[PDB]
């Protein structure tokens, strides 16, 4: 039903149609959800199962995602520390969600921007591009290899 592309054993990437698959989320022991949109609903919120973080962003040329980098990392860390998986998603392009996942890999695995990009690409091949987001990731790499 839902490709919940597993980036790491505790970190899953998907689109809106993927976040609407409760069985899959429970099969994979997901307890945390990051919704990187403004307008989509927090699926299954009324069910009392998951914890959530909305990152209110749009697939745009002007959207800043680096602001939400530290937030998303602290949630990823709570899910792992608490031994449960996290699904970060947005919509069809997974452009917004994939930017954040990559950002995580570059900081917490210390990959390069491109090395993480080859890593994510290989697992989920279809990923709408966004040159605005790529620039922020490169800005992030500079800042990680500098200590800032
Ligand atoms: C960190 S992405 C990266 S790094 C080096 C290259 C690329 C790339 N990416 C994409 S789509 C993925 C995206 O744009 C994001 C939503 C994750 C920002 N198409 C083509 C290329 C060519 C070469």
């Amino acid at each position: 039903m839902a490709e919940l592309t597993p980036i790491l054993p505790f970190l899953f990437l998907g689109n809106e149609q993927d976040a609407q698959d409760l069985d899959t989320m429970q099969r994979l022991n997901i307890g945390y959800v990051i919704n990187v949109t403004t307008h989509l609903p927090l699926y299954h919120y009324e069910k009392g199962l998951f914890n959530y973080k909305r990152l209110p962003a749009t697939d745009s040329n002007k959207q800043n995602l680096r602001q939400y980098f530290e937030e998303a990392f602290e949630f990823i860390e709570e899910a792992h520390q608490c031994g449960k998986g996290l699904l970060i998603h947005c919509q069809a392009g997974v452009s917004r969600s994939a930017t954040i996942v990559i950002a995580y890999l570059m900081k917490h695995t210390r990959m390069t921007m491109t090395d993480a990009w080859k890593f994510v690409k290989g697992k989920r091949p279809i990923i709408s591009p966004n040159l605005n987001f790529m620039g922020q990731l490169l800005e992030f790499e500079e800042d990680l290899n500098n200590g800032v």
